[PDB]
């Protein structure tokens, strides 16, 4: 249920702009050039992150991908050879109650055609098992 | 400039998921039949955040605005008549270079058909 209460308290515990994911995707996007290297750096550190921050990492892939296409291709283009695996890892590793955020999310990408339909189904699948 | 070693302080400083904007985001989408009292409450707490936490509000209504309309106006509406004194009072009382990060803000609104041109430009009027 809603409360103002949990609303303040929610509130409460927002980041300093500074360590947000909004911030941290605005400097990648910049260095969007350094698209490949972001990736794999992203990508291993997923995996050594605490259950608590793994999901973290896709909200921060989401920004920096929908964002970037006003700039360039790259981000699209680096982030799709690593997704399938994310996905998967996330949902099987990180803390619970990441489901309907990512069923949202992939939902919202294929409205907007962040990847093709297809693609799209594999990240579903992905998490299925 | 760039570096591997710079990318990962960064990501080990990400937020927890729970705490998220898109976490908090989702919630509000989801509670949006209360979407009037869920910006006055907004409003109030950004006037009271920390000068390094102000801008992550303006964050949180950026994700809830944009994501909203595929389920309905009630964002776009209860959050029209306090953004303006909301660009203002971040610009004038958040950390140094909030500007840009702001003025781009603007301007995926803009481009996204977020609002009309006209009101975004006295959102970018609000913080000169």
């Amino acid at each position: 249920s809603f409360s103002e209460s949990a609303l303040e308290k929610k509130l409460s515990e927002l980041s300093n702009s500074q360590h947000s994911v909004q911030t941290l995707s605005l400097w990648l996007i910049h260095h969007r050039k350094h698209a490949g290297p972001i990736v794999s750096v992203w990508h291993r550190e997923l995996r050594k992150a605490k259950s608590n921050r793994k999901l973290t990492f896709l909200y921060l892939a989401n920004d920096v991908i929908q964002n970037s296409k006003r700039k360039g291709p790259e981000f699209t283009r680096e982030f799709e050879s690593v997704l399938v695996d994310a996905f998967s890892h996330v949902a099987r590793e990180a803390d619970e109650g990441c489901k309907k955020p990512l069923e949202r999310l992939l939902n919202i990408w294929q409205e907007r055609s962040v990847y093709g339909g297809e693609f799209i189904q594999q990240l579903k699948l992905s998490m299925e098992d």
